[PDB]
């Protein structure tokens, strides 16, 4: 995250911290996800892509840093990993990029609702805000596109939503982005997801309900103007989710 501010796993319960880990046994951060229901996460397929196999993934829920335990947090294998049939990749612009993890402890058990771990919300079909909206973005990605290391604080900002017609014109994305995709960025340009952010959540309150309106997906580079974060558009793939996750 460029920019925004500190936080908590308090203040963003549902995010999941998705590391893997390597021959030889060294693990490392992979991407963000959200927990939609007690076994459910949910996340980008092009964070899981190259190294498509479940036993190389674990999964945290209530952890608020990067390499150091959360009191409180939980640890999950990964019992599923499905990712979109239908996922592409663009230069950098990947299609339908979603993907679901089933998580199962060693003990066999889902998550279990704390106040550091909960649930989000899915929106109804087709259904979100207007462009405009301030929503906000969770992630232990970069706080500046030159730096190698990731902060070690959970870090939350807030970015306001970009009409499709705004986003597709050529000085944006041009074709790049789709209906299927959600545009946000900061009026100056000043803040924004970044690498290490994929797979995260984008919330917005829709109708007085906080509910994840997108995933963290890509975009050319990170706070730069013209160009904003992009979004998987989780309104679109209602079907797609509710059918994965039976």
């Amino acid at each position: 995250i460029i920019g925004g501010e500190f936080t908590t796993i308090e203040n963003q319960p549902w995010f999941a911290a998705i590391y893997r880990r390597h021959r030889g046994g060294s693990v490392t951060y992979v991407c963000g996800g959200s927990l939609i229901s007690p076994c459910w996460v949910i996340s980008a397929t092009h964070c899981f892509i190259d190294y498509p196999k479940k036993e190389d993934y674990i999964v945290y829920l209530g952890r608020s840093r990067l390499n150091s335990n959360t009191q409180g947090e939980m640890k999950f294998e990964v019992e599923n990993l499905i990712l979109h049939k239908d996922y592409s990749a663009d230069t950098l612009a990947h299609h339908n990029d979603i993907a679901l993890l089933k998580i199962r402890s060693k003990e066999g058990r889902c998550a279990q609702p704390s106040r550091t771990i909960q649930t989000i919300a899915l929106p109804s079909m087709y259904n979100d805000p207007q462009f405009g909206t301030s929503c906000e973005i969770t992630g232990f990605g970069k706080e500046q596109s030159t730096d190698y290391l990731y902060p070690e604080q959970l870090k939350m900002t807030v970015v306001k939503l970009i009409s499709h017609r705004e986003c597709q014109q050529p000085h944006y994305y041009g074709s790049e982005v789709t209906t299927k995709m959600l545009c946000a960025a900061d009026p100056q340009w000043k803040t924004d997801s970044c690498q290490g952010d994929s797979g995260g959540p984008l919330v917005c309150s829709l109708q007085g309900r906080m509910t994840l309106t997108g995933i963290v997906s890509w975009g050319r580079g990170c706070a730069l103007k013209d160009k904003p974060g992009v979004y998987t558009r989780v309104s679109h793939f209602l079907p797609w989710i509710r059918s994965h996750t039976k």
